[PDB]
């Protein structure tokens, strides 16, 4: 249980072994501060530093969860699929939470690099203590950092202009990694080497912090996982329309606009999250905002603009993210009618899009672009392509449009597939990978049992291929190159064909656009979705006018 | 030795001919036997008349004149098959002699049973192909009909039927209403079906087969209130009564412009055709009044008459009698249209590439607002976006666009139609073209590449219009597309009669043996896939297809 200090006093931990031979010991720093409680006149306003401590601090225990309410309000179609199937565990992680919850968690193993994860979703649940850091540290020799940061009703609140500038939530996190870039060499890791990754939401936050000059020697190396700053559900731009009914569900709805936020500064926070204010589908209620301050414009003016560090990119995608776009197809057999079809890619177009010529032309193209005609009677092969047209147009063509962009700038980019997942009973046959179902890769579960959230079966590939990904992402931290340092070398569990041995990631550049193909049988492909991708980057564009 | 079968209006006599092969038996020829009063006085834009009936014994020994053209002039080259573009000069000799008088067809009469071993007369199909690339020009007397009719044991027989302003010209008028070639056609049908017996035809199993232009005409023919009793099967090679060019929706129009060229037009329109009678068949003809790209000018009309309706029109409303069908498109059709751009060696330029989209979309539809949206998406639809850098990709594309839309597409549709009403169709698509010289290595088979296959050229050794080395593999191919057509004027079923064998060749294993060819439905587009390697297999171009007959009606 060591001590270590940082410029604001000192702080404890905790050994742990690991009860597996090739993972080693690891000391857990869970719940030091790093930005002082924001209650009262602290909300709805930017943190600062933290409290300094004279004596030392008991941080061997994990902190309090941000101000959430799990059940009710639901985003279901947003949140890691493994999130919805199990809310029963998932609020286990929530229960004690308290407006006091800017914290942060450090997973040490004993200049090494340290990897900064933002959790999330959608924006409004979620907290660090739900990743249990441990694996991947004492596997990667990395230092693994999971965080709490403010949500959503709390902590990205805003109206139209100055009363309520918003994204606090994010500032949090910047706040985090410049508590970060000051402290972690202290507990044995060099700060020229902090990674950011996150999925879902917090993939799309990792995208935008890429993007906003609040944070410039802060990281170096970027992680987006099935997420980015120009997704439908990313950023919101309709702040105030849901901000005023919030206010006027509590009793804060002034005419001004600098009145409303300073009743809102009074009103409990159990009370003030707990409200069943939802956005319109596919968008969101509380989140990032255009405020000309943290987020300078709409991300998309900003990429273009190019004024962002040449950080060292990874981003990539699930093949069937939008599993849960197809939910009310799983007792179907017959698969989707045409009827039902033509039906949900309607009021798809409806719920994104909604002007004329667009309206009706709009519509009836990208139907002909998802169905396969070589077999168009065929429910369940109909079933798949709904699910790959949701799954195309948040994710696939997002990430791709993103990925290229940078790599204009040469920004160095490494473009993922993931293609394979744990069955998980509870889930179609055709499941094959659903949004955030590479978490437990990624966090090396597989390695140690199946925890509360990730429950199945994991069998001994499912342990090779968690080992696989660790490596490429970890080396992606030292790095900025997932090939090296540490070659796909597995036969330390299996000697089994290590099916990863000679395959070279190679960068994901704008005319050639390889990627990794991530799975049972991995390559490097040239263009993923090739076609499905430029309908919807070149094709649809036109079809406004 | 010469012949003598006695017709419904005199005797004929023609010479017997041996053909260029051992396994091939002799061939009795009526050359340029009539089969109407020629077309001449006020006869000229009239329907035909029964031929006249003469006393003593008539000479079909000789070739018969070809119907009034300008091969020198009157260019609709991109409708026009490869091979003839390609040999004008050669093609040119077989209409060196013209006449207005020329209605007449030619027969093909066998000997034997097909093929031979080196070592009670029953009735013959009857085969009548319907020549023509544009409308304009041909003359059945290119197609030696002998090597068929002698391989398949079928009467093999042509015609020449007026072309061009005498053929077509129309006021949609009584003045004229023009369609004179198809009921030329018709009245050849009449002829064969009342005096083939004679020769020995069974004129319960005529078949009418042609090939681009001449293929229209037997869509055309299986839709006219014209054609009933006389044929029963009809064989579709690259052509379709709803192509841009199968029918002319503007007579007057080029009728006008015309008239206007020889000082005959007038305000009323009798006055002004009667006018026309007035003129020579080669002041009338040679006269360059040019269609609108992708058109003909003197063509087919819809004249409620012969062409009922919009064929469109007719088929979706089933307004046509059951006959057997045989519908195809070759690989790689609109080899021409890339031709602006062709042999440069680096592709198509991109920059190239949308401008020839752009012209594609003004010509074919351009009315224009839709236009917008309607060119970018079918941009989207021919670039392929796996490398959208190699020309190479864009000039095959850019080949297909027009391939797709002036010959599949129709086709697919016409196959759909015809067998929702019950006609069974047979499907084929052809992958395969002879090394032609001095055409490209990207030469996949273009339009009309298949006749020389179906005439069975490669038997008997290239001749001055089909001029390219046929391999042993040409010659089996030829045998099997042959062995294929005959069992269909045979059974209305390709694979019917007599079987696949190419043992008169070395022991390749006959590919085709193995395949048995599905009729086509509209629900599984089942299609033989006609090449070196064939398979059967179902929906052709599937999402091109879907796209111009789903998507585009949409998208305008
Ligand atoms: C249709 O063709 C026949 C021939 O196939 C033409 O009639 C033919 O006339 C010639 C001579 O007038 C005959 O040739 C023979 O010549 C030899 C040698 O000099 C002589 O020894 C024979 O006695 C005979 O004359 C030929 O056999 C004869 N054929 C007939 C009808 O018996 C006829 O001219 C052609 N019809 C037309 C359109 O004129
Ligand atoms: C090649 C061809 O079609 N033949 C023509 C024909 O009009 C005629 O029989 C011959 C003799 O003058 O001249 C040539």
């Amino acid at each position: 249980k060591p001590v270590v200090n940082t410029a604001y006093g000192r702080v404890r931990g905790v050994r742990r072994e690991l009860n597996n031979e090739i993972l080693g010991p690891v000391v857990q720093f869970l719940g030091v501060p790093y930005a002082t409680p924001p209650l009262g006149a602290r909300r709805f306003q930017p943190p600062e530093a933290p409290a300094s401590w004279p004596g030392v601090r008991n941080a061997t225990t994990l902190p309090p969860a941000c101000p959430q309410n799990l059940h009710g309000a639901l985003p279901a179609i947003m949140l890691p699929v493994w999130f919805t199937d199990n809310l029963e565990a998932a609020a286990t992680y929530v229960q004690n939470q308290s407006e006091d919850c800017l914290y942060l968690n450090l997973y040490v193993p004993t200049k090494k690099p340290v990897m900064l994860f933002l959790h999330g979703g959608s924006y409004m649940e979620g907290t660090g203590n739900m990743f249990d850091g441990s694996v991947l540290a004492a596997y990667g020799n990395v230092i693994v950092v999971t965080l709490n940061y403010r949500l959503g009703v709390l902590g990205f609140l805003s109206t139209g202009d100055q009363a309520a500038k918003g994204n606090y939530g994010l500032l949090d996190q910047i706040q985090a990694l410049r508590w970060l870039s000051e402290n972690i060499a202290h507990f044995g890791g060099d700060p020229e080497r902090i990674t950011i990754f996150g999925s879902g939401a917090g993939a799309s936050c990792v995208n935008l912090l890429i993007l906003s000059h609040h944070s410039e020697g802060l990281f170096q190396k970027a992680i987006a996982q099935s997420g980015t700053a120009i997704s439908s559900w990313s950023v919101n731009y309709q702040p105030l329309k849901y901000t005023r009914l919030l206010a006027a569900k509590v009793g804060c709805d002034r005419e001004d606009s600098t009145e409303a936020v300073e009743c809102l500064r009074r009103k409990s926070s159990r009370e003030l999250v707990d409200q069943d204010v939802q956005p319109a589908r596919y968008h969101i209620a509380f989140g990032p905002v255009v405020d000309g301050d943290v987020v300078p414009d709409d991300p998309e003016i900003l990429m273009q603009q190019g004024e962002f560090l040449n950080y060292d990119m990874l981003i990539g995608v699930n093949q069937g993210e939008g599993l849960k776009f197809v939910e009310d197809s799983a007792e179907s057999e017959d698969g989707v009618s045409a009827s039902a079809f033509d039906f949900t890619v309607s009021n798809f177009v409806d719920n994104l899009y909604g002007y004329p010529e667009g309206k009706d032309v709009l519509r009836e193209t990208i139907k002909f672009m998802y169905t396969d005609w070589a077999d168009r009677d065929n429910g369940e092969m109909r079933r798949k392509t709904l699910l790959a047209l949701f799954t195309d147009h948040q994710w696939v063509a997002p990430a791709v449009a993103t990925a290229k962009l940078h790599a204009d700038y040469q920004s160095p980019v490494y473009f993922y597939t993931f293609y394979h997942h744990c069955q998980a009973e509870g889930r179609p046959e055709w499941a094959d990978a659903a949004h955030g179902d590479e978490l437990p890769y990624v966090f090396g579960v597989p390695m140690v049992g199946a925890t509360d959230l990730f429950p199945c079966n994991f069998s001994k590939n499912d342990v090779m291929l968690s080992a696989v990904v660790m490596t490429y992402w970890t080396n992606f931290a030292k790095t900025g190159d997932p090939n090296q340092p540490v070659p796909q070398d597995t036969k330390f569990i299996h000697t089994k064909p290590n099916r990863f041995e000679e395959v070279v990631w190679s960068k994901f550049n704008s005319k050639e656009k390889q990627y990794l193909h991530i799975g049972l049988k991995p390559r490097v492909r040239d263009n993923y979705r090739a076609n499905k991708v430029a309908f919807w980057l070149e094709l649809v564009p036109h079809l406004h006018n």
